[PDB]
């Protein structure tokens, strides 16, 4: 009702069909007025892997510290349309606190230990077009509490 006041936008930062990486960029907002302990947060890009590769997430940049910003990749079970596999962000404890009415940038890359291509254009979560952030609810993010924003696949 006022704790889970996390407003999420997104855009891919490279839009390529045929992409080496994938390169996600969220703003997370603290439209209430509680600060947010972005430790208990998580956010899920979702994707068709197209070749099964170990994967690695580097966040370059975010306001927290890109060093607490980090990735594991999931598979999906069962998979469904666009989504064979999810990516999923975590703050460390270092990352702090999130003030009310602020807001944080998070942005990544991920890809295969062999380098070879993704297919961006099958993605759940990919947006082919937006060259800004905007609020896509195709992404999704959560608390402690689960889910607090998109839709799952
Ligand atoms: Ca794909
Ligand atoms: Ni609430």
């Amino acid at each position: 009702g006022s704790h889970m006041n996390l407003k999420v936008e997104f855009f891919n930062a490279g839009t390529q069909a045929q992409s080496n990486s994938i390169y996600p960029k969220f703003r997370l907002t603290n439209t209430g007025s509680n600060a947010i302990n972005l430790a208990d947060v998580k956010l899920h890009y979702y994707f068709t892997v197209d070749g099964d590769k170990a994967q690695t997430f580097w966040c370059d940049w975010s306001p927290v510290g890109s060093s607490n910003v980090t990735g594991t990749f999931v598979k999906m079970n069962p998979t469904t349309t666009g989504a064979d596999q999810y990516l999923e962000i975590a703050f460390s404890s270092a990352a702090g606190t999130l003030a009310a009415n602020t807001s944080i940038e998070v942005q990544g890359r991920f890809a295969k230990s062999d380098w070879t291509n993704y297919n961006q254009a099958d993605d759940y979560s990919f947006n082919s077009s937006a060259t800004t952030y905007t609020s896509w609810d195709k992404v999704t993010a959560y608390s402690a509490e689960g889910l607090i924003w998109g839709i799952e696949p």
